[PDB]
DNA sequence: AGGAGGGCGAGGGCGATGCCACCTACGGCAAGCTGACCCTGAAGTTCATCTGC
């Protein structure tokens, strides 16, 4: 684990596309309606981190909490099919499954993952957290 | 077009729902009368009546 509380500003651009143009309440890039400032959802940037790590790390201890063929209950059950098959005493079983999701998956280590879904792998609060990235000036949507 | 529209799990926990006394006081529950008339008796004789003379 780390020992310093890094806090950062990420300034990223978008030139000729949707930064996070999937506000399915519509489709125009996610804007702040009262300012017109764009709102790249922090989950969009987290999915970008997921995709980068998937392209690059592509290893155990750096798994991604993956795309479409990533039905989450299946991945979470893969935590309950290991050292904590059943011998972890549900209160500790969830903790151990959560620990395995951390160690194995780079995303649950970096960000979190609501995993209390199938054989509940607990909640990870995501040491690294991004916030809704908003544009400094209001974005015009071409 | 084709999207996906929640997944999860919690929705009480705790104790208390009574404490206190009282649930009667007072007095009267009668008054006044009546509770029966009437007869019907034994024993004997009289007296009116009947039968027989």
């Amino acid at each position: 684990t780390i020992e310093k509380r890094y806090d950062f500003v990420f300034l990223f651009d978008v030139q000729d596309g949707n930064p996070n143009g999937d506000p399915d309440a519509g489709n125009l890039p996610r804007i702040d309606p009262q300012t017109g400032e764009g709102l790249v959802t922090d989950v969009c940037l987290k999915r970008k981190v997921r995709n980068f790590i998937q392209m690059t790390q592509n290893d155990e201890h750096h798994d991604i909490f993956i795309r479409e063929k990533g039905i989450l209950n299946n991945l979470i059950d893969e935590a309950h099919e290991q050292e904590n098959v059943k011998g972890k005493e549900k209160g500790e079983k969830t903790e151990a499954a959560r620990q395995y999701m951390c160690s194995r998956y780079y995303d649950i280590r970096t960000f979190g993952a609501v995993m209390t879904t199938g054989k509940n792998a607990g909640q990870v609060r995501g040491p690294v957290q991004l916030t809704f990235s908003r544009s400094i000036d209001p974005i015009m949507t071409l």
